[PDB]
């Protein structure tokens, strides 16, 4: 099964997490907030692993001027399309090199998960910092820690577009250091019949511990608010 | 993707079911209350193509004796855990001989679909006429004569039970004479993952006069009415 977030898997991730109730813009409502809470005048935001570009193009709405940055050329491509003024970097959240700074870097939805290792967490940390403006803000959503991560959970949900219905079913176990995520879809529609597609993630449980340390050696003073966006908390760092 | 009804979708068959909404005990008692309009005093009944056994669990409660034929070794083992103290034959409603005759014979859900062409379906009801008593009733659900059938139609529902989640999509075509559908599931649960089946299944569109034609040739007088469990009406036949 695909890791990749491509083809029909990124074609469908829209209709799915709409689908799931993930609302895009109250999440960017709250960035734009918490953002200027620590950074009165902000002015501009970069979003790593921005995905289909859906923050983005609410955060636009609140921020002048918006950038991304995305590993998949299939998400890439959607997020492109559904920002089309706004520059879109294909790259890789552990090493990229902008050469300009922001009032925000934000980094949502545990994409930081992808990352395996502490070198690999910490070098994204240094990234992220290397692109922040001086009286700006990190923002990275985690995933689940090893403590709290529940074994086994199961996600069930359909969604009718267009004609067509989308059935996700998702289940998770714990592999070692990280979650096993696995995803099956039954896609269905009078004029293309039925399909079925299927991806598979590890997401990395980090502990608290390590993000506080990747904060921390990115020069960035951490602090973690639990609940957040998907349940997991939140952390935001400040260059210093 | 089978079409025999064997293994984990002759296992998942009564969950599906039942989370569609089919009731085996409203339409149990409906025909047995058929069965005693034709045949006042009737007393014992073979299904015929049983599958799992969820009529005859319920028309044991009204009749004094039933016994049941199917043709999936897998379907028939649920079937008889389901009625320990009726005899249930593994055998093929085409050609079976079970020595003796019943107050009613019925054949309900579409099973006569599983036949090939008219040959068959004759020989289907002559055999039930083989194993009906002079003053009995046949019953047979058919399919969907072929200008009440939709292509295209799809059907998508997902049920839980015992933790376990299971989604079942299907999609119809027009495929000659005969509807094709194929039906995809997810099934996963905390402890066994998630896995996919398939199973697909060619169903003719016997027209109206087809089945009127089998049951005269087999010396049944025979009855059309609309409606029915599923929508498709219920056949009766009369011998003499
Ligand atoms: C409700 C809940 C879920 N979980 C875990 C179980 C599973 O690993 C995840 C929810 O899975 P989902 O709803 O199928 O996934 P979600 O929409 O959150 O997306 C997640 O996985 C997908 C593959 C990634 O692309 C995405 N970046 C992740 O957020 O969170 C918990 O640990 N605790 C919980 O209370
Ligand atoms: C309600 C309705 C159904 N149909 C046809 C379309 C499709 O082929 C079928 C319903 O699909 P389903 O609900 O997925 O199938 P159902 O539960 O009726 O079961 C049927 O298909 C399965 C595979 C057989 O084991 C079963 N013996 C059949 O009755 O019936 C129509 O053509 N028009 C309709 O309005
Ligand atoms: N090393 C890497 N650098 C950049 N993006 C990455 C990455 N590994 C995974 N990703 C991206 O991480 C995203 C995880 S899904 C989350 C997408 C988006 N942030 C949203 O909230 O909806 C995917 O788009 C995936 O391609
Ligand atoms: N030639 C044949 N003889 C007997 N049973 C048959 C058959 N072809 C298909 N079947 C059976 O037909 C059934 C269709 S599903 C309907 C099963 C059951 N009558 C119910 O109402 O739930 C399955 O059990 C299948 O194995």
């Amino acid at each position: 099964p695909q890791a990749d977030y491509s083809g029909e898997i990124a074609e469908l991730y829209d209709l799915v997490h709409q689908g799931k109730g993930k609302d895009y813009h109250r999440e960017a409502a709250d960035l734009a907030a918490l953002v200027r809470r620590h950074s009165p005048k902000a002015a501009s935001l970069l979003d790593v692993a921005c995905g289909t570009g859906m923050h983005l193009r609410h955060l636009a709405d609140s921020f002048g001027t918006v950038e991304g940055l995305e590993l998949s050329a299939d998400m890439l491509a959607i997020a492109r399309r559904r920002n089309p003024d706004a520059v879109l970097h294909h790259g890789d959240m552990r090493d990229f090199s902008l050469g300009r700074r922001f009032s925000a870097v934000t980094c949502m939805f545990s994409s930081i998960g992808n990352l395996a290792g502490q070198a690999e967490l910490d070098a994204a940390l240094e990234r992220f910092a290397a692109h922040v403006l001086p009286d700006g803000v990190v923002v990275v959503e985690p995933w689940w820690f090893p403590e709290n991560f529940t074994p086994g959970y199961v996600a069930a949900g359909t969604v009718e577009a267009g004609g067509t219905t989308v059935t996700r079913v998702s289940h998770s176990s714990r592999e070692g250091e990280a979650t096993r995520i696995e995803v099956h879809y039954l896609v269905a529609g009078p004029d293309r019949g039925i399909t079925h597609h299927e991806e598979s993630h590890r997401i990395t449980l980090f502990t608290r511990e390590q993000y506080e340390r990747a904060f921390t050696a990115a020069g960035l003073s951490v602090e973690f608010m639990p609940g957040g966006p998907s349940g997991r908390g939140l952390f935001t760092g400040l260059p210093g």
